[PDB]
């Protein structure tokens, strides 16, 4: 017995806030959280307590600390099969990572529609508000490896596996509504351009390098999704606080056979929120697992990630009524033109047990649709349909990847396919072909119908010659970039300018920088000039006179394109650093902690060492982490209570904590003599917006602080930080 | 879509300083640099200029921008074989990464011995000072994935493939002289404990988590290599500035059959140098590719990484003469007891062409020895011999991995092995077995002998029973940790204390921290007290009374264990940041660059935007990067020349740049009015050791700066950095 006698090795099986307990496998942390999929995995879950240590063949091991050798200092013997089985399994642990979205964090949960959508789709999962569909969702970056950092600037993946009663449906989306390229044939060119360059395999998790911006400069179709990636969209605060999109027009098909064009949306019920660049980049160093960690701990805390599924619906007759092509995945559909209809709610409420088995091996693919859904001729979507089945053959070792437990349907599956590597199912059918008489032709085809029918494609009219040709309707590249630009707040525009500037600064060949600046001048002159000024480049008279592209169907902005123009803040699940001193005013801390708790805001108590400190009244205060151990990057706001401030007034890390939080536009609250830190961050005596200060933490001090957190960051501070040495 | 007329897309094929040109594949950068191995790869190097784009089948492609579809807005057709090949190759690009050392950076070079070693070994590559052996070296971290960051705290790998005339020899070593564990059977337990924890796959690139410290607290044999990891050895400045070691006792065998025990060493000719932790950690976010990049740019610049191979030699009769067991890989052999004998020099002078094909697919394995070398019964080495061949079967796809070009011997290979996946060699031999008469028994066995003989194992006597039992002589765990601790300088010791304190503070279960502090009390009470204090732990009376372990054969310390105790600085290849203003004093910059050039020290010119600035005399100065884009983390020292200092005096980034450099102990030099920045880092008028200052940058000023750089960091400044908020 190596566990501590007090049982402190084992986390409580109850919701607990981030940092309060060690983290654990989902089925141990929350054994009573269940759904049909999670229950169906029971046949393969393997425990441990009270069991003997064995080989994989079931043979009990006596000494798992030594190899068999001739003499205790002699050579290891080949007959040591215990050693070789153990080292063999280790030697073969790794499987190929995903070609893109290799870095990803996943969780189990459930989806339910608000009402039956039978008038527009026969999809069973959307037929009944009392129908609950288990889901497994993986969120991801795009460029970096499985061991790359979370808070890079990149697009994010948002993939949802719906285990429906009529088959698996995978909605394989991203956190922006468009993609960089129009035709799947170019996907290896684009991906190779953004990925580490092939001579030296640099840079990881970054588009800030020559080949990416070379490609963009030569391929103006890319500029729309580039605008999104250069915006704070590219650096989300949390997977809980980004939007999701299904990227293409698909179709819904109802029982009567009518097709409706649809684009899919996920609205984050925790609101939209992003980091700022210096913070996100520094955070890849201080905690490269910050989003994986945050997702896991939100679920352990009961702050379940929730998202509302929404559809933009376009009648077949209106296919051609927009300035842009509905099939062009570089174009978005503005919500001012086509609103998002709410459809239902997804809640992610349990972590996996084993990350490799459930996360790394999960396979999502947008061809996995069900009756009630269908594709369109979007030529990026079209090529995706080939890729996501093909790539599993090496990634997951063969064509039986649907038998890997996470991937299995909960719906019945029966057919005449046989064999392949790793075959698990033992087929008893006398027949392995159809038509057959020897098993009365079972399993049998099923006519399409209103429910439980076989899949039949919508009979879309095709007409044209066999051509490798881009549609002329796809040949417009600047108006959507411009619509996005004009829809952002002035601070968001500034962050976009700074994103392009920083990235182009890492492009070693200056002519590539110049060429990208020329493209910017085709989108918006102000944008182009500000990026130019940062790069020491002067626009030509010609560039200064490029006429801007047309409005999009008469729109000069659409505020739904902004993260922040329409407030949607939610403080629950956010976190506040509390900077302790060795004699804290206990009445301040009582008022602070209870106000945070009442709003579901977490706290972490920090100090200059671990262990404990004692408050003015003798309360013992446990310390979560040191100032350097848990940097302001990791929190949403900072509170300093009154007390013996002289203890930390000259601590460089304490001061730097405030300067860093200040620079990144985070709310900061100072009570009593903690106001002496005003000098550190240069705050006027009479105060400033975004700094909460009072004689004590009572009265309106916590409300004012929470009000600031609800608006996420203090954008008004931007001109003040410019000159801060931090 | 083409190259600029001015040819600026293409790097000069001549040595150039870091940042002066885009980096490039080795064979294009340095086409005249050759060795026998580099030439033998010419069969598979593929160019590109003037060639038509084709499928893999050699069919020319007319339109690589589009999928074949029925109409230009129609569905993609299954007959588009050009799309499917392209997409299929892309879908299957990734192979499994290495179970450990997945993150690594490699280059080509050559080795030659200083003198014939035929008195001690018949190994052909050590037989003649004029026989040059091509090498391919890969440097690595251990825990993180192939997309994890370089400047983590971790052991580093240092693996060298020697392409000798008598076969491949791989010396597969690390940058510390021991390992954490004694028996290979435990390798998967230790590696699982240090790797990201299985439920949530956190943390990447870090031992700072509960399972690693749990295993260490329970397995005191690990404490020696833990001490090394917690010291600054865990965070090297560069692969060029760390030591390498072979980890085990091997044997040299001479022509007469005499066995000598040997331990291998690599001495960095650029000297020993490491980062400090705050710098290392922050640099994983600012440039997760820093070591990869620095290695590549050093080779492009002509600062070729050079290492001296060295042997510790122990005669056979001396096997039992120390107070530790020679075969125990948790024990080092102190150089005070057994000196390193210099054996020869290795020079890395060319980068690869394609990182995947040459670096990622390279296979190194310490069982790849040649006649003149042999093994010992080290029980860690014994089990490694199984693993490095086994793991290739999944990683490199089968038993023909030696036919992957980078892995091929330059020596002849012929044998009776046939088939396997992706078999390249087409054997014409009528026989595939021996003995055979049908091919007169060729290829034939070769008796052993002085040179060009067949491999025969040294006939070591084996006497003992078949046991799984650790040798009693291995059961001592504290004396080597202690010898290491006592050999460090006071600042090195502080950094070790801080490493343990930082790491344990991230262990969530407090009993684990306590158990580790109890282990530390068995090594040294001062160390144990200093860590305890940071964790808020008080040692018990019993802990205070633990008898320190014995000296190691009479040694109180061995200065060769310290990175810094004996000066060995080499500034060539180091880099300085020069912070520009909009009217640089050209006379200062002239003297600065001239002095740096004389010692082979590089410069990067930084400013608040990109583009150019013009000096006082009209000289146009291109800007390498902004203050934010290339932070003081990435350089060895900072110089601020005179001129229009008002331009940058109030720039927050310029000020921070000096605060960060100062905090990280780097030399700083300030000329003329740049002395105004003294106020940001609180230097008194009198000056301070480590800050160079004068009216202008002259002979004296640059000599002083260069002397400081030869000492790497300004350790005396440590007392003054607590206070700086940076
Ligand atoms: C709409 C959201 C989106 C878009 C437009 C694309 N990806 Fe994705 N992708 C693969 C291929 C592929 C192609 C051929 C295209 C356009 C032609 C896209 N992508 C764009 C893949 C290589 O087959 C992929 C890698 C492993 C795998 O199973 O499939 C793949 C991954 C991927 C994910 C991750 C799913 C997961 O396992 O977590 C996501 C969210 C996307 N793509 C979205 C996506
Ligand atoms: C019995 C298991 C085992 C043990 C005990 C060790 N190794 Fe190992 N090592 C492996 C099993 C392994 C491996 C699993 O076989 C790897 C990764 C896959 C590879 O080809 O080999 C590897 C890779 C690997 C590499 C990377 C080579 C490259 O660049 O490709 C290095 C430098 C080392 N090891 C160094 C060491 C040192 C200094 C050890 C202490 C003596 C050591 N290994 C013990
Ligand atoms: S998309
Ligand atoms: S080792």
């Amino acid at each position: 017995s190596l566990a501590p006698e007090d049982g402190s090795h084992r986390p409580a099986a109850e919701p607990t806030p981030p940092g309060a307990q060690p983290t654990a496998p989902g089925s141990l942390k929350a054994p009573d959280t269940r759904n049909e999929k999670l229950n169906s995995l029971e046949d393969v879950r393997k425990g441990s307590e009270n069991y003997a240590l064995t080989t994989n063949q079931g043979v009990r091991i006596a000494d798992d600390q030594n190899s068999l050798r001739a003499g205790s200092r002699g050579p290891t013997l080949l007959e040591d099969f215990i050693l070789r089985e153990k080292i063999t399994h280790f030697d073969h642990e790794r499987i190929p990572e995903r070609i893109v979205h290799a870095r990803g964090s996943a969780a189990h949960g459930y989806f339910q529609p608000y009402k039956s959508l039978s008038d527009i789709t026969k999809a069973d999962f959307l037929s009944d508000p009392n129908k609950i569909t288990p889901v497994f969702v993986r969120f991801s970056t795009v460029q970096g490896g499985a061991g790359s950092a979370d808070t890079v600037r990149d697009i994010r993946g948002f993939a949802t596996k719906f285990y429906t009663e009529e088959g698996i449906f995978d909605l394989v989306g991203n956190n922006t509504p468009i993609f960089f390229i129009q035709d799947a044939h170019k996907f290896p060119d684009f991906v190779h351009a953004v990925k580490p360059e092939p001579h030296w395999a640099i840079p990881q998790g970054q588009s800030a390098h020559d080949t990416f911006w070379d490609y963009v400069s030569l391929q103006p179709e890319t500029l729309h999704n580039v605008m999104w990636a250069m915006s704070d969209r590219g650096i989300p605060r949390s997977y809980r606080t980004m939007e999701g999109f299904g990227c293409h027009t698909f179709r819904l098909i109802n029982a009567e056979g009518k097709a409706t064009f649809v684009r899919f949306h996920w609205k984050p019920l925790a609101g939209k929120a992003s980091l700022v660049w210096d913070e996100a980049q520094k955070l890849t160093g201080r905690d490269p697992d910050f989003h994986r960690r945050e997702l896991w701990e939100a679920i352990e805390a009961g702050d379940f990630p929730e998202y509302e599924l929404g559809f933009q619906l376009i009648p077949e007759e209106d296919e051609f009524k927009f300035d842009f092509d509905l099939l062009d995945p570089t174009k978005l559909i503005p919500e001012e033109l086509v609103p998002v209809q709410r459809v239902g709610k997804m809640v992610l409420n349990r972590n996996p047990d084993n990350f490799f088995a459930e996360n790394e091996q999960a396979a999502f693919h947008p061809g996995h649709i069900v009756p009630g859904l269908d594709f369109t001729n979007d030529p990026l979507l079209q090529g995706r349909l080939f890729s996501y089945t093909d790539t599993q053959i090496s990634r997951l070792g063969g064509p039986n990847f649907h038998e890997i437990p996470i991937n299995r349907p909960t719906a019945p599956y029966h057919n005449f396919q046989r064999d392949g590597m790793h075959r698990m199912g033992i087929d008893t059918n006398p027949a392995n072909y159809e038509p057959n008489s020897i098993n009365d032709n079972w399993p049998r085809e099923t006519p399409p119908g209103p429910k439980r029918g076989g899949f039949e494609s919508y009979q879309e009219r095709v007409e044209g010659n066999k051509v490798r040709e881009r549609s002329p309707s796809f040949g417009e590249y600047y108006s959507h970039p411009r619509l996005f630009w004009l829809s952002q707040t002035p601070f968001e525009q500034r962050h976009i300018v700074d994103g392009f500037s920083f990235e182009l600064s890492k492009v070693v060949r200056p002519y590539i920088r110049e060429r990208v600046v020329d493209q910017l001048a085709h989108i918006d002159l102000t944008l182009a000039q500000a990026v130019a000024k940062n790069l020491g480049i002067e626009l030509t008279d010609d560039q200064l006179n490029i006429t801007p592209p047309p409005d999009v169907n008469g729109l000069k902005k659409d505020p739904s394109l902004s993260l922040y123009a329409i407030p949607d803040g939610d403080v629950k699940g956010r976190v506040v650093a509390i900077l302790l001193n060795d004699e804290v005013r206990s009445a301040d801390l009582l008022a602070i902690l209870k106000a945070l708790k009442a709003k579901g805001v977490h706290a972490k108590l920090l100090y200059s060492r671990m262990g404990e400190v004692t408050a003015d009244d003798g309360t013992v205060l446990p310390i979560a982490a040191t100032f350097a151990g848990a940097p302001s990057l990791t929190v949403d706001a900072v509170i300093v209570p009154a007390g013996n401030i002289a203890d930390i007034a000259d601590n460089g890390d304490a001061n730097y904590y405030l300067m860093e939080a200040y620079k990144h536009l985070k709310p900061i609250a100072l009570a009593g003599d903690a106001r002496k830190f005003k000098a550190t961050i240069k705050i006027a005596d009479q105060g400033e917006e975004g700094i909460v200060e009072a004689d004590s933490a009572d009265g309106s001090f916590m409300d004012e602080l929470l009000t600031l957190m609800a608006a996420h960051r203090v954008w008004s501070r931007i001109p003040k930080i410019d000159k801060i040495p931090a």
